[PDB]
């Protein structure tokens, strides 16, 4: 059972290089609009305490160098929407896929196409942590790299990368420029909340495990929703609602294991640990597979 | 530190659907040639003990239904090269990337574009095990899905998926149709050798860990190449040669840690275990990152 990313093809043909002064980073070219982090306009000094309006006013269209591979793009318009810069260009992207912009909830997953100088380097699947960070692989220049889900032919862009934190975790925005979490595009010490495990994702993965013939963690015991949540809250697991239980229904019915019997299996792993054993070749409990990711991988 | 796959775009535009009788699977459309597993010609009954020459002789070009998205392709020629079928078609693939065919060594890594009915569903990074299997996510119809590395603009195709084994691991061929390992495209119980850990990959990942600020596993001790190998062979680790040490040189010089000091760190993890601790958020020792994968991710 592999952590699979979406095919990156449709997104690869939207990645452009954006330079403003010294600073270079990645932009997303959809229709006649390039989207990038607004901090492209900042010098290393500005990043400490920037007035973005004031900094942006000193910039004209011709200050923005947007390159797609070997072709230069002329900017005919620029605006700031929250923490993203929208550069209007002359040429609509011929490779623009059917797309929308979505703001995802904590615990949902997406594919990141990690880019450097408008050029894709690699793809991976990650989860939006309950504390609105991501544990990712982002070097300097990776900024403007985007997160996406693909439904049929439609790319849903959910994330654009802005910054790494002292923790080494990553913060960024939706494609409207609203940060996930309490974070600002400013170089100051910024605390992410205490992170919690995505309980509904872990259960989904225990169902994935059953389906793939790993059943050892299954026990005789059962439990209640309340009695479980009091174990969850102890072990910094996100509490389980009836919505979470209803979302797991397909997997419960597929394997013939009631959600609350699986919950009881989990308690004994949380209380007793793993005992040196593994589940789908993993010594830890995996929470970066949604119930939807598990069903889509198990049915293809 | 994420397990990153290559961007799949260039490979996505080469995936076609191939049907012969009832059996449907994926093909790779490069120039005027489609490549697929030869077992596309087998009925469920034939797969038990097939005479491929005899089965192929009963088939003519017009028996092979090759579809690319919504466009049908006429076959003007068919041949068997080892375990792959080469279908010559009228139309050269317009989306054919610069490509070559390579046979990789055990312990090397590649990206798999998992496909169903000629349509890409997802991408992941895996290693060719020392026993020439891969631990992958392949449902029925996934056959013909390909493994690849990307150097600059050049796709190097190394693997095509043929079969799952009783173990639940996966076997397949190079693009010339030669199986990795002792496996045959036949539905019989087939034993993979005892698998070993890719020692040079694990060391590369301990260097990745140091670079990313996780240094706890580092010890005062050192060791010798022989004294280490006698611990390696005990713990089913592939023995370490001077070639392996020379390949780790860049990472040794980058972090200022001699290979043999890292080897000594590893012994104490093999002998004492992990102690409930983690390294780059993993409770096990990771062997699916090559020294090349580590340097490319750490320099972008
Ligand atoms: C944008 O390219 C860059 C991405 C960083 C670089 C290291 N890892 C990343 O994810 N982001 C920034 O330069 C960003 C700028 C602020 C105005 C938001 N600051 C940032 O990431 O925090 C400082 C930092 C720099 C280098 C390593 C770790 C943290
Ligand atoms: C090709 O589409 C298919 C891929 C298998 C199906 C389950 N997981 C896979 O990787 N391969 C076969 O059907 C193959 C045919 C032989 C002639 C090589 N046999 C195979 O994979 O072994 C039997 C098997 C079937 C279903 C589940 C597990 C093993």
């Amino acid at each position: 059972f592999r952590k699979m990313a979406f095919p990156s093809g449709k997104v690869e043909g939207c990645m452009v290089q954006v330079t403003c002064g010294t600073t270079t980073l990645n932009g997303l070219w959809l229709d006649d609009v390039v989207y990038c982090p607004r901090h492209v306009i900042c010098t290393s000094e500005d990043m400490l305490n920037p007035n973005y309006e004031d900094l942006l006013i000193r910039k004209s269209n011709h200050n923005f160098l947007v390159q797609a591979g070997n072709v230069q793009l002329r900017v005919i318009g620029h605006s700031m929407q929250n923490c993203v810069l929208k550069l209007k260009v002359d040429t609509a992207n011929p490779k623009t896929p059917k797309y929308k912009f979505v703001r995802i909830q904590p615990g949902q997953t997406f594919s990141v196409l990690a880019c450097y100088n408008g050029s894709p380097s690699g793809v991976y699947q990650c989860a939006m942590r309950p504390n609105f960070t991501i544990k990712g692989s982002f070097l300097n220049g990776s900024c403007g790299s985007v997160g996406f889900n693909i439904d049929y032919d439609c790319v849903s862009f959910c994330y654009m990368h802005h910054m790494e934190l002292p923790t080494g975790v990553h913060a960024g925005t939706d494609l409207e420029g609203n940060f996930y979490g309490p974070f600002v595009d400013r170089q100051t010490a910024q605390a992410a909340g205490t992170d919690t495990t995505i309980t509904v994702n872990v259960l989904a993965w225990l169902y994935a495990a059953v389906i793939n013939g790993d059943r050892w963690f299954l026990n005789r015991f059962t439990t209640t929703l309340n009695d479980f949540n009091l174990v969850a809250m102890k072990y910094n697991y996100e509490p389980l609602t009836q919505d979470h239980v209803d979302i797991l229904g397909p997997l419960s019915a597929q394997t013939g294991i009631a959600v609350l019997d699986m919950c009881a299996s989990l308690k004994e792993l949380l209380q007793n640990g793993m005992n040196g054993r593994t589940i789908l070749g993993s010594a830890l409990l995996e929470d970066e597979f949604t119930p939807f990711d598990v069903v889509r991988q198990c049915s293809g």
